[PDB]
């Protein structure tokens, strides 16, 4: 896998974000994560606030496509996204603001990494795990 540059256009919520990728606006859906929905579930706005701060505060944003299908049925890019080298997908799981989702069409490269972050958040009874 490889990281590609991107520019934040607009935070949207916990599991999606609008980025300028290769000169064109595109909305991305974070791979392997399920956050609380606010459009308003418990820890829904928390999760949104979290990724919002992460994207807006970063100097560098990178998108990393996995090895499976690159876009879902709704035209959203499916990737692991990084803010200054830190993976937003993992950060959410680790903060207990999202659960690990089932693998989607072969995109499972970071499944174990996220599974561990999640086990740790659960152990700490963090947020969603309260």
């Amino acid at each position: 896998l490889h990281k590609e540059p991107a520019t934040l256009i607009k935070a949207i919520d916990g599991d999606t974000v609008k980025l300028m990728y290769k000169g064109q606006p595109m909305t991305f859906r974070l791979l392997l994560v399920d956050t609380p929905e606010t459009k308003v579930e418990k820890y829904g706005p928390e999760a949104s606030a979290f990724t919002k701060k992460m994207y807006e505060n970063a100097k560098k944003i990178e998108v990393e496509f996995d090895k499976g299908q690159r876009t879902d049925k709704y035209g959203r890019g499916l990737a692991y996204i990084y803010a200054d080298g830190k993976m937003v997908n993992e950060a959410l799981v680790r903060q207990g603001l999202a659960k690990v989702a089932y693998v989607y069409k072969g995109n499972n490269t970071h499944e174990q990494l996220l599974r561990k972050a999640e086990a740790q958040a659960k152990k700490e009874k963090l947020n969603i795990w309260s």
